[PDB]
């Protein structure tokens, strides 16, 4: 049993937009934009909504790039995270209550202040490969086990 979440990475050939999370789950970490999917909206529409909410931005098209399932020891609900990607954005990243957006060079991606799974699956993101992931967490810092597989169909 699982719960739907979104994750949106604005990926430009020289840079990638991340946002610093100021409160709530996983605060004090750089991350993609997104959150819970609501009843009555599609997964992609939820991904867009959260992008607009957290960074101000709107996009033409969002591309499905992966799916990562997260399991936390002691929590029965799984996180079913649908990952999206886009180069073309409309507007300017501005700050919100949830996220402080900031651009990063592709050779300065701040992995040590990101969720530790990001080390594993970013290579496939940057190479424009579609993927299915699973990561079992113990607390916020410790990956007990994982799988990561390139797929053709997300
Ligand atoms: O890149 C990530 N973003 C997340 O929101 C996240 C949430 C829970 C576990 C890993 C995560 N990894």
């Amino acid at each position: 049993a699982s719960r739907l979440y979104t994750l949106v990475l604005v990926l430009q050939p020289q840079r990638v937009l991340l946002g610093m999370k100021k409160r709530g789950f996983g605060a004090g970490r750089w991350n993609g934009f997104g959150g819970k999917v609501q009843e009555g909206e599609t997964i992609e529409d939820g991904a867009r909504r959260e992008l607009q909410e957290e960074s101000g931005l709107t996009v033409d098209a969002l591309h499905k790039v992966g799916q990562i399932v997260f399991e936390f020891v002691g929590e029965p609900e799984l996180m079913d995270v649908h990952v999206f990607c886009t180069d073309s954005i409309q507007g300017t990243p501005v700050e919100s209550d949830e996220m402080r957006p900031c651009w990063f060079q592709l050779d300065q991606i701040p992995f040590k202040d990101m969720w530790p799974d990001d080390s594993y699956w970013f290579p496939l993101l940057l190479q424009k490969k579609k993927f299915h992931g699973y990561f079992k967490f113990q607390g916020q810092d410790t990956i007990l086990d994982y799988t990561l597989r390139e797929v053709d169909t997300v």
